[PDB]
């Protein structure tokens, strides 16, 4: 699945991994993350992520 980078801190949201410690099971697409999910490292909103693809 896809990877998305936090443009602030460099954390990668990997859809295959999810973010279980913050309520997100593996295989959750970025677009399916709750509106108030934030970068687990720096707190940036979803607006500050970019999909890693061309
Ligand atoms: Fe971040």
């Amino acid at each position: 699945m896809a990877k998305w980078v936090c443009k602030i801190c460099g954390y990668i949201y990997d859809e295959d991994a999810g973010d279980p410690d913050n309520g997100i099971s593996p295989g959750t697409k970025f677009e399916e993350l709750p509106d108030d999910w934030v970068c687990p490292i720096c707190g940036a909103p979803k607006s500050e992520f970019e999909k890693l693809e061309d």
